[PDB]
């Protein structure tokens, strides 16, 4: 068939390896991994032959692909004549999360069998220790293949002293997957969140780090369980600020407050704002309402649709991928309008936005919690959040503007089902428990908790995981992880179209929410299907939303657990107590608390920010 561009090819990769054309082999491997990255794990459009038995068996074909690719990478990286360049190593660190899955979704688990070929010390105390010859080539190959699922010992202080850039690059790579759930991967990331911030702080630029996964580092620390998990963000901001200044940046001087139609100007900088996205559903009504106090200028990408653009008085596209040009365009927009407020409803999904948060454009700079975590930025004054979603204020470096619980009325998805079907089983022989969670939300604590519920419950249970982001070569690994805790008592469903996803959940008798990072959309889905479930609460907003939303929707407090032991007890109770469970489901079906999420007075955000501006003006005399 005709296509836009030649597909990356396993055959061409293998051929280059055979010919010891190392440059062409590296190029083909990077092209394969980059295309997988583009398609979020899907391997369509990567060329390979396979036995005809696998034509209709997608999971088996994916494992075959991962196995074949693992074999080829083994042949290449074990070759002592293969010399990896520094720019080569940098490109591999950016896609290490995909390398991980090539091994982790194969039967091999990891690339440790390659690492073992690099050991030069026959007198080692442990097979888990790898001693390298003192050349940068073997150190880089070691580090590139030190994967999340590796069982090899690595002492970070040792690596740091040997080569800071390689050490830092590996630490980025190990933070960057969207599934860091296994004991081995979660343990590495855990250790990094404690050890790495004081080291990362020492970098002055991002030039020798894998820059393209910086925003993943920024976002992903929120899925760890440590109280101080967001510390790496403070460190990353310092590096970003330094990097920005070393590119010649100068902060805007605030000398005037511009007016348009007699109102001060709010510039809104958007990461995702298509009307099909959550952030539009959660945050658009309060922006529209703020036009009563401010003139709103929205800056977003080409992909924003008309409904998205229309929330603003005027809208401008960000032309291209260059971050300096974006900040320059934003700077000129704030200068031209003498902007009063800079608002970012989400920060973290784009590196450009993180740069923005580390510079001065307007006297009041504000985020909302599209990604629910503190910035640790010195340049962000305020966070907009619903009062009932806040746990501890100490989780944020910013000052929280705690709005009324109805101040951000949601807009319903247009894909919302209109003729929901209900299965209310009176006395099921097996209680089917649905878990709607992106892979980022899975971790050993959560899985161990489910295992305990299974082992202690006096009813039989089966866990159905509806796994957002478990796509293509991600899936076997995630499935094996689940199996390692729950055996035959769980089913791992790949990321699916919305209707399939709702079919999976609707056949469950109850749901359980992940922790520490809970759900929002998944709770909406739950009550849409007339289901009930248990959640865990805690101090972060991303821990506490579930509690607030359950209360908004009229679910009772016993379903909201403080400790892990509490969660276990409440989950068992909901599973065992068939009549109690069905009564709550009848409450939810009849009450339709969902409709109340779409109502509220949206004016507080505008009014609160206007009051803050007033106070700023009379403090500063501008
Ligand atoms: O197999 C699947 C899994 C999920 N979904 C859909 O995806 C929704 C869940 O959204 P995501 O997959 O993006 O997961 P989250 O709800 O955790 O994500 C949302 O909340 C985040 C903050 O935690 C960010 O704001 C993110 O961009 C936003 O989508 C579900 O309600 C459903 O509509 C499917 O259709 N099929």
């Amino acid at each position: 068939g005709m296509s836009r561009k030649k597909n990356p090819s396993v055959i061409q990769f293998e051929k280059a390896i055979t010919e010891k054309n190392y440059e062409a082999a590296c190029t083909e491997l990077l092209d394969i991994l980059n295309k997988i990255d583009t398609n979020f794990g899907d391997i369509e459009g990567i060329d390979f032959d396979y036995p005809q038995q696998l034509e209709t068996l997608m999971q088996d074909r994916i494992v075959y692909f991962c196995t074949r690719m693992s074999n080829a990478i083994t042949q290449l990286f074990c070759d002592p004549q293969f010399s990896l360049s520094e720019s080569g190593a940098n490109r591999f660190f950016v896609v290490q999360r995909w390398l991980n899955l090539i091994f982790a979704s194969s039967p091999y688990i990891n690339a440790d069998h390659i690492l073992q070929t690099y050991n030069c010390n026959p007198e080692r105390d442990s097979i888990y220790d790898i001693y390298l010859e003192p050349n940068k080539n073997v150190l880089m190959k070691f580090a590139v293949l030190y994967l999340p699922e590796s069982n090899v010992n690595l002492n970070l202080d040792t690596m740091w002293e040997t080569d800071k850039n390689i050490c830092g690059s590996l630490c980025f790579a190990l933070q960057s997957p969207r599934f860091i759930g296994t004991p081995a991967a979660f343990s590495k990331r855990s250790t990094i969140l404690q050890w790495f911030p004081a080291k990362l702080e020492q970098f002055h630029v991002l030039d020798d780090l894998p820059s393209n996964i910086s925003h993943d580092v920024y976002m992903h620390c929120s899925y760890d369980t440590a109280e101080n998990k967001h510390n790496v963000k403070k460190a990353l901001n310092q590096v970003i600020r330094s990097h920005l200044l070393k590119c010649g940046w100068q902060d805007r001087q605030i000398t005037q407050i511009g007016m348009r139609n007699g109102k001060p100007v709010m510039v809104v900088v958007l990461e995702h704002f298509h009307s099909s996205h959550s952030i539009y559903r959660t945050h658009s009504t309060s922006m529209i309402a703020a036009r009563e106090q401010f003139y709103l200028i929205g800056l977003g990408n080409n992909a924003v649709d008309q409904a998205g653009r229309d929330v603003f008085d005027e809208f401008h596209e960000f032309d291209g991928s260059n971050i300096l040009k974006k900040l320059a365009f934003l700077k000129e927009m704030c200068e031209k309008n003498d902007a009063a407020v800079l608002y970012m409803p989400s920060i973290g999904m784009d590196l450009a936005t993180i740069f923005v948060s580390n510079a001065r454009f307007a006297p009041i700079q504000v985020i909302a919690l599209g990604h629910p975590a503190t910035t640790h930025s010195e340049f962000i004054e305020y966070v907009i959040v619903e009062d009932d979603y806040v746990g501890s204020e100490s989780c944020f470096s910013e000052t929280l503007l705690r709005l009324p619980k109805d101040a951000l009325p949601y807009v319903p998805s247009s894909l919302a089902p209109t003729d929901v079907q209900y299965v209310l089983r009176e006395t099921p022989e097996v209680v089917n428990i649905g878990i709607a969670a992106t892979t980022m939300k899975l971790n050993p604590y959560f899985l161990e908790t489910l295992k305990t519920i299974r082992d202690r419950a006096k009813v039989k249970v089966h866990f159905h995981f509806a796994l957002g982001q478990s796509i293509g070569i991600t899936h076997p690994y995630v499935a094996r992880f689940i199996r390692s805790y729950l055996g035959d008592d769980a089913t791992a469903h790949p990321h699916s179209p919305y209707n399939r996803y709702l079919d999976i959940l609707h056949n469950c008798d109850m749901m359980l929410n992940p922790f520490p990072f809970g759900n929002t959309n998944g709770i909406i889905d739950m009550v849409t299907l007339g289901l009930v479930g248990v959640c865990k609460t805690g101090p972060e907003v991303h821990e506490h939303i579930d509690e607030g939303l359950f209360k908004r929707l009229g679910l009772p407090e016993w379903l909201i657990a403080d400790s892990v032991e509490d969660y276990i007890e409440r989950a068992i109770r909901l599973a065992e107590n068939h009549q109690e469970r069905l009564a709550l489901r009848r409450h939810i079906i009849e009450n339709n608390g969902l409709k109340t999420l779409f109502s509220g007075d949206p004016s507080p955000m505008g009014k609160t920010l206007f009051a803050k501006l007033t106070e700023w003006r009379q403090t500063n005399g501008i």
